[PDB]
């Protein structure tokens, strides 16, 4: 199924509130949060405080990408915040995978797993085929940090892999996605786009939105 | 000079701008901005772009309390944000503060340092004393963390000792601030009040701030 979530980020951060009912309205399927601690990327956004304010205003689907380094300590205060996925990084995520999606899962978030351009794709096979898997995988499409840096289409080789094996698995793709974009991503497998500022700084932001749909679906 | 600065913390963070408008209305003098990376306290607030977006709705002063590990590394992003107040803490700034100060001032912010309950006072007079100073100190009324501890009156210890030594130099007191402790903080020394539920939770919440600004000028 196809699913296009804005990411909050390149938001009026003063206005989440807002924005966020004005995304859903324009036809936003989700809700992007990215949520960093500085420590594993140079940048600190929002934390678990923000997400549970946000969630006493939208019943929209919070998806939570969790580039942090001890993402173990913040899905107990998520959950109760409210967010409605739950995204780790493989990388700090090494040797709990399977703890770490069962507290999630356990906590009625859906569980997803992520990977920086950088990890070679088949890290992520066994976290997708365990007993109690992650149910979506994110992949980088560019250098995890701050919002406007240039799509890596190379990247796309690890959609089709995943798309091969997995048929059905929710496939996103975070990074520069827009209508230039798309397609390429469209093609590859993904079918939950992530968009920033080709949203919020579109003149027809719910065009945009509905442009990244089309594609996806016409593939 | 009083100061009463809401703890924007314990404010509807979905709605930033909506309540850091109505603070002012009721009479806030500057905005706490408290940002923590998780790391340096078990907790991830807000961020450099948070800031970023609220300063593009008001021209209050916005006092940045820096609960992160790295702070060097904020000072650019805070700068551009648009931060009044850029504060430090002595624990992990050890060995730089002069580097830091200097780099924070150069930037247009006016540069503070703050100190952990179970931190000697003393460690700060060479910080207060330097060619180019500090000009703001913050004293924890609380472990750092949560907002909601339990006022800790031990610390006026540190806010005399001070005011005596610098008897112009603003300080501030944040964690636990009310009705009920402001009297104590503002015959020690206190001048810069931070609150945060005894003015977001309270029913007369611009009479609370009315009274924490009356305290300290009855002083
Ligand atoms: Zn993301
Ligand atoms: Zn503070």
């Amino acid at each position: 199924a196809a699913k296009i979530a804005p990411s909050m980020l390149s938001s009026d951060f003063a206005n989440l509130a807002a924005e966020a009912d004005r995304m859903v309205r324009l036809g936003a399927d989700w809700l992007h949060m990215d949520i960093m601690d500085g420590h594993f990327v140079p940048n600190l956004t929002i934390g678990a405080p923000v997400i549970q304010s946000l969630r006493k205003h939208t019943k929209a689907y919070l998806d939570c990408h969790l580039m942090v380094t001890n993402p173990s300590d913040y899905v107990e205060p998520l959950a109760k915040a409210g967010a409605s996925g739950f995204t780790f990084h493989i990388e700090v995520s090494r040797d709990n995978w399977q703890e770490l999606i069962q507290s999630i899962k356990a906590k009625g978030m859906r569980p997803g797993v992520s990977l920086r351009p950088g990890t070679p794709v088949e890290e992520v096979f066994p976290l997708v085929e365990a007993e109690n898997p992650v149910e979506l995988v994110l992949v980088m499409t560019v250098e995890p940090g701050f919002g406007g840096q240039k799509f890596m289409p190379e990247m796309m080789e690890k959609v089709r892999a995943l798309r091969k094996k997995y048929p059905s698995l929710d496939i996103e793709v975070d990074g520069g996605l827009g209508p230039s974009t798309i397609d390429v991503a469209a093609s590859a497998g993904a079918n939950c786009i992530v968009a920033g500022s080709s949203i919020f700084g579109a003149a027809e932001p719910g065009e945009v939105i509905s442009a990244l749909r089309k594609s996806v679906e016409g593939s």
